[PDB]
């Protein structure tokens, strides 16, 4: 049922009125919004912005410190050990005690060295003892620390400690001297870093990546400095515990040449805490900035740099810990991009320079560099086009102050590069190429590298280089304290502008729109946040001209949106996305989760309402918005999400029916527009004269790339109302359309709330600036203020895209009506937030006298709008298009919008951006970023899955293999399972490290190909199959021992309760690891006990395959989902408390579950060996093992078989780069889904039966389907489905789910998973051509 909502009565909007308005508008001069790229213009823009930056900022004469850790290396670095730490610390203290301190930091260092070197033998024994054998001493109260009180502290040291415990200038970027000094310093550091200290995939890796990348960088100073930095950051992390951070610590490295002093500090477990440390090193080549050192002590022919006190937080510490891996993966990505651009491997000097640059960027994590590279990502396209908004981007380069030498150096390089690129465009000339399927005239002009003296053939290599640089910075830098405040002020500024417009014109005009006659009378109404009602209606008519031919499809799509389906039974409504909660007693808006709000509603309700019913029950509630705590993003409340879902469902249903013409979802619309444009340009124009003669006019094209659909804080949602009122749908009534209009009306006004963090920051300002004064004045009660028009980045993308398409069609009709005699062209295409506009204009073939005479005569004959057509007609085309878009509330961005002629590189970049949305380097670096902390097996699986996802995003298999190796090495380091460390399974399990199951610390190192095809768990499956075969054939003892290990893991799993689900069924046992959740701090996690939840899960088995629809079962199901360890870990990902477990993992504490106790991983291994030694196989165990080996894991072994049965050979042909395209990695009797059939099988209750009936598409066939499949299991494999255990084992074998992976490939590849695998095998070499031998389908 749909309640009767009020509709909108149509207005008498006339297209000819808009045509007359455009006639008047085009009769005068208009300003083009973009600037010509000239080289001199870019240089002058840089100089003027330098002068302005000098004006706005107070001057600093001393560049700030940018190196968090200062050190030097002259010899190959050996990783630190406890014995090496002791020896190096003794030698280092002996070295330091001979020196004469000058500065207070030097005095503190001397005092610390004296205290450490005078600790007793028991103190030294307990200083390096593990937590198990540690015994507290008077001086040593924590394992790796000691005590240093004021009795032995000097006066200078004590004063310095007291000072430690208890306006924004900028460098003079306009000075050539400041640039010269910064360039000199950074050049010296980079040269120091570059110095040298003194399977088929396996073969390709050893010949290419090992030879040209790994062997080159293995000897560089950067490699060993990175390992030394990893050791230092490990010490700093180990000191960050609650008990240990209050004491002092001393560590040493490189035979005493590097010394770390750790001072008492607040623990990193609690948020907003810093570790303080001082690094003392021998002066030499490395990460040395002598001008920023605290002091330089002199010894006989030697120097010791003592740094100032460094305070580092948890995120910066983790980034510095993984800096070496980040730099190596960035350099490997650069390696692959270089081989793609040039077709050859880079030389040693270029790889060394790239690696040094990447390492310097990765160790120096600051927001200024990240913002600079973010801006460069769009600055590079802005100087390679004909027209762009590069002055605005160069201005954006100067928003924050310049503080360090590194910032000045990067800016100087960027200015040089951009001026060089802009000066390249002056050699533009017309030529001939083969675009799409035509020979067309293109206007082309050597792109220098940014870190080496390499020149690319394409500027997309430059763009990807800058992108990889930008992703070297942690995503935790965004947000911080400047971005949150900035987004708050931007929102409040746009709301204040909306209020000013309301005061000037009245609330009705800003909400309902202005009329065309008012626009003619005032001419200032054409702006952002205001729209013309006539323009909205006419754009709706223009879109209706396309929609009226597909009315049936649009209607069927809308009714296919399932408006009567229960709201909270859908996945998107029970997710962990993030949602605003309730207004608390103190008056703030709560940051909450979608599932938590779902449980809050159901617990206070008696039914699971549908979307329309939920909208009617919450209609009267006000929309509320907030900034997300830490994850510039907004979160809204449940009624706001419901209204946005109504609007977006309606408009997605409508917009999917024009996806092949205007809105690319794939690239068909853009290719069609390009084909039409190129076909049009092939012809010639003949303008008819009054004297029956003709003028010959030549056709040319201009392309504009713009982000027109992207959400803007300056916008008015109310326009959509009239749009919705006039858009044609096939429905016979207006109830659904009226409901959409009503939802739009209810989303108009929002309560935007300040955050607690920002409020505290404001209260700590101590000096309220005028903009801060206005921002605080925006909130009457100090908590929330009303916002209108702006929908706060809510999901309305399909509506905005459809609206933009309608306005572009309106412009197309208006321009056709303006020049009936002229034969002009216009074609546009939308893809996500991007849009490509193609204008086809006319130029005189001759000198142009006849054309000028014709234009003058047309002007004299009263057609005054021909003034805009005399020269540069495409400019007037774009001006009128932009003005018409502004008649809605669409402003084409002055920045980030590029204008080009026909150009192969421009179109290639646009199509590449359309095909791929995420660079694979982002996923590659996020693999090292952080781990879920759920144990060895889970962390390994997560890292491997991220590497496979990166491979799906276009990463070469060699780069992905290197990333897999690095991630596996890091996980083994964290859990101690690698050889030589205390958690190595080979010391307890009496089997080989490769014969050990992964949950028991086994060797998880696997090929990237098998991980991508077979999956992220096939090591255990292969081990089980081999052990079963060996025992069943030869009855060997070792195979029985491996089976016993698997049975021990299975018993471990049975000890715990993991109901799981069809999509996450597990059969190989897993060690249960300690997860220090906030003890279920979640609000509604305490509704039902774990025992009650386990009983419910056992009783209701059908709900393990489908989702309940009734309120009670849904509430219990959602509580159970809340109580999932994996969901708990994800819901506390950004909590600063997690590191405790990491430390407990590194200290090898009692973090594993065994016999209802918390024990060490070593104790788990000992129990595993004890169980496996006495284990004897039974009939039930052998039967089960056969079901898993031959049936459950059957699909994965098949991909392995195909992998092992393939043959590839090198063809004497150079590799050819191709356009990248997305494909689907997807690998009949039963007409219902397997989850529905199985739930029907297990349905015993009326509620469960009804739930499966609603879930199933064809309920009537359900039983029949079950029957036939119940035959197959008892016919193809001879197993009894009637047993629930057998059903659970066989269900994931019969479930052909997932495969919804999207893989980026080249053009030739097909959509078959076998084709994707064959393409991956052909891309196993970065230079050579690989041909597969079978040349047929060899996958079962």
């Amino acid at each position: 049922y749909i309640p009767d909502y009020k509709g909108m009565e149509p207005i008498g909007a006339n297209i000819e009125d808009l045509v007359d308005y455009s006639k008047d508008w085009l009769s005068r001069a208009r300003n083009f919004s973009f600037f010509e790229v000239k080289g001199t213009a870019v240089f002058e823009c840089f100089n003027s912005n330098e002068a302005n930056h000098c004006q706005r900022y107070p001057m600093s004469r001393k560049p700030r410190n940018f190196l968090l850790i200062q050190c030097s290396l002259i010899t190959s670095y050996k990783p630190a050990t406890t014995l090496s730490d002791q020896i190096d610390s003794r030698r280092a203290c002996s070295y330091i005690l001979n020196l004469i301190p000058d500065t207070p930091a030097s005095y503190l260092i001397h005092d610390m060295a004296y205290r450490y070197i005078n600790l007793t033998r028991e103190d030294m024994i307990n200083y390096y003892a593990p937590r198990i054998q540690f015994k507290q001493t008077q001086n040593v109260r924590e394992p790796g620390t000691f005590k240093l009180t004021s009795s032995m502290l000097r006066a200078e040291s004590k004063a310095m400690l007291d000072l430690l415990n208890n306006q924004i200038e900028s460098l003079n970027i306009a000075s050539h001297i400041v640039q010269s000094e910064s360039v000199s310093l950074i050049t010296k550091i980079l040269s120091d870093l570059e110095l040298n200290i003194t399977t088929v995939l396996d073969k390709f890796f050893q010949n290419e990546t090992q030879k040209y990348l790994i062997d080159v960088l293995k000897k560089t100073t950067a490699w060993h400095i990175g390992h030394l930095i990893r050791d230092i950051t490990e010490s700093l992390i180990a000191h960050s515990g609650l008990k240990r951070s209050k004491y002092w610590s001393l560590h040493s490295y490189n035979n005493g040449n590097v010394i770390l002093f750790i001072l008492p500090s607040k623990s990193l477990e609690v948020a907003g805490s810093f570790i303080r440390f001082i690094t003392v090193f021998r002066i030499g080549p490395g990460l040395v900035d002598k001008d920023n050192l605290d002091t330089i002590l002199i010894d006989g022919d030697s120097q010791w740099g003592v740094s100032k006190v460094m305070s580092i937080d948890l995120n910066r510490l983790l980034a510095l810990n993984i800096a070496f891996e980040k730099a190596l993966i960035a350099t490997a990505t650069w390696f692959q991009y270089y081989t793609e651009d040039q077709g050859q491997f880079p030389l040693q000097y270029a790889i060394r320079s790239v690696f040094a640059n990447h390492f310097l960027l990765a160790i120096c994590q600051k927001m200024k560099l990240c913002a600079i590279f973010d801006n460069l990502r769009y600055l590079i396209p802005a100087v390679t086009s004909l027209y762009s908004g590069f002055p605005s981007l160069i201005e954006k380069l100067f928003e924050r102050p310049f503080k360090s030498s590194l910032e000045v150096y990067i800016y100087y390089n960027i200015k040089s590069l951009l001026v060089a690129l802009a000066q390249n465009n002056k050699a533009r000339f017309y030529s001939k190429v083969k675009l799409l399927g035509l020979t067309v005239d293109q206007s082309t002009v050597v792109y220098p590298s940014f870190m080496s003296r390499i020149v690319y053939k394409h500027y997309r290599s430059l763009i990807s280089e800058v992108t990889t640089c930008f992703f070297l910075f942690e995503k935790g830098l965004h947000g911080n304290m400047n971005e949150e405040a900035k987004i708050h002020l931007e929102t409040v500024e746009w709301a204040l502008k909306f209020r000013e417009k309301e005061e000037k014109y009245g609330e009705s005009l800003v909400e309902n729109g202005y009329m065309m006659w008012e626009l003619r009378a005032n001419a200032e109404l054409a702006e952002q946040q205001l729209y013309c009602q006539d323009a909205i209606e006419l754009a709706a008519i223009e879109l209706n001209k396309v929609l009226a031919t597909k009315s049936s499809v649009v209607a069927n799509s809308i009714l296919s949106k399932n408006w009567e389906e229960p709201y909270f039974s859908q996945t998107r409504n029970i997710s962990l996305k993030g949602m605003s909660g309730q207004v608390q007693e103190d008056g703030h808006l709560s940051s909450s989760v979608t599932i938590i709000e779902a449980i809050r509603y159901l617990s206070n309700s008696r039914h699971n309402p549908s979307l329309l019913k939920l909208y009617e029950e919450t209609r009267e509630q006000k929309a509320m918005a907030r900034i997300v705590r830490k994850y510039g993003f907004f979160i809204t409340t449940l009624p706001t999400r419901c209204r946005l879902e109504i609007i977006e469902d309606y408009y997605d249903a409508i917009a999917k029916n024009i996806s092949e013409e205007y809105i690319s979802y794939k690239i068909l619309a853009i290719q069609g527009a390009l084909e039409k444009a190129l076909r049009w340009a092939s012809g010639e124009s003949f303008i008819e004269l009054s004297n029956h003669k003709f003028i010959r006019m030549k056709r040319k094209l201009m392309y504009v790339s713009a982000d027109a659909t992207k959400w803007s804080p300056g916008d008015n949602s109310a326009k959509f109302r009239r749009f919705t009122s006039m858009l044609h749908n096939g429905l016979p009534n207006n109830k659904l359309k009226n409901c959409v209009i009503d939802a739009l009306k209810q989303v108009y006004k929002t309560d935007f709330f300040m955050s607690r963090k920002l409020r505290n920051y404001i209260d700590s300002m101590e000096s309220l600036d005028p903009h801060i004064k206005q921002f605080l004045d925006f909130f009457p009660d100090g908590h929330h203020g009303e916002v209108k028009g702006n929908w706060l980045q809510g999901n309305l993308n399909k509506c905005s895209s459809l609206f933009g398409v309608a306005m572009s069609l309106l412009f197309k009709q208006v321009w056709t009506n303006l020049f009936p005699e002229l034969d002009c062209f216009f074609e546009f295409a939308h893809h996500s937030d991007d849009a490509l506009f193609i204008y086809g204009y006319l130029e005189p073939v001759d000198d142009g006298t006849d054309w000028f005479l014709f234009v003058s005569q047309q002007i004299q004959a009263g057609h005054l709008h021909w003034f805009s057509v005399n020269t540069e007609m495409w400019k007037s085309m774009f001006n009128l298009h932009e003005h018409i878009l502004l008649l809605g509330s669409i402003k084409i961005s002055p920045k980030k919008t590029t204008v080009s002629p026909t150009n192969a590189e421009f179109l290639s970049t646009f199509f590449e951006g359309c095909a791929v949305s995420i660079p694979f380097v982002k996923i590659l670096l996020g693999s090292l970023s952080d781990l879920p902390g759920l144990g060895y097996f889970d962390d390994l699986a997560a890292a491997q899955s991220r590497c496979v996802k990166a491979l799906d995003l276009g990463a070469s298999p060699q780069v992905a293999q290197l990333a897999v190796a690095l991630c596996t090495s890091k996980v083994e380091r964290l859990y101690g399972t690698a050889p030589g460390m205390v958690n190595h399974p080979a010391a307890y399990l009496q089997v080989k490290h490769t014969d050990t199951p992964i949950p028991l610390g086994g060797n998880g190192a696997m090929s990237i190909m098998e991980l991508a095809t077979a999956g992220i768990g096939m090591s255990d499956k292969n081990l089980l199959k081999r052990a079963l075969l060996g025992y069943s054939h030869k009855r060997q003892k070792s195979m029985l021992y491996i089976l016993g290990l698997f049975k021990f893991l299975m018993k471990l799993s049975d000890e715990t309760f993991q109901h799981e689900r069809l999509g996450q069924f597990s059969f190989i046992g897993k060690v249960q690891w300690k997860i220090f959740t906030p003890k279920s701090e979640f609000e509604f996690a305490d509704m039902y006990t774990s025992k009650f939840l386990e009983l419910w899960s056992s009783q209701h088995v059908t709900y393990d395959y489908i989702i309940p629809k009734g309120r009670d079962n849904l509430l219990i199901y959602l509580v159970r989902k809340l109580n999932d360890p994996s969901i708990v870990t994800a819901m506390t990902m950004q909590s600063p408390l997690q590191l405790r477990f990491r430390m407990q993992a590194k200290q090898h504490m009692k973090v594993c579950r065994l016999d209802g106790e918390w024990v060490t991983f070593r104790e788990v291994l000992a129990a595993a060996n004890s169980f496996a030694e006495n284990y004897s196989a039974t009939s039930q165990d052998m039967d089960l093992f056969q079901t898993l080996t031959s049936c459950t894991f059957s699909k994965e072994y098949a991909w392995k078989d195909f992998l092992n049965g393939i043959h590839c050979d090198v063809i004497p042909t150079k590799q050819v780069q191709r356009a990248k395209v997305a494909r689907t990695f997807t690998v009949q009797i039963i007409q219902n889904s397997i989850p529905a059939v199985i739930g029907y099988k297990f349905a015993v209750t009326v509620e469960e039966m009804s739930d499966v009936l609603d879930t199933a598409k064809f309920p009537d066939s359900l039983s029949v389907d079950l029957k036939t499949m119940k035959d197959g299991v008892y016919r193809e494999l001879g197993l009894d489905i009637s047993l629930p255990d057998v059903m659970k084992r066989i269900a994931p074998m019969l479930y052909k789910s997932s495969k919804s992976r999207v893989v980026i490939v080249q053009g030739n590849v097909e959509g078959t998973a076998e084709a994707i695998c064959r393409y991956w095998l052909k891309s196993m070499s970065l230079v050579k051509t690989i041909r597969v031998k079978p040349h047929k389908e060899v996958l079962q």
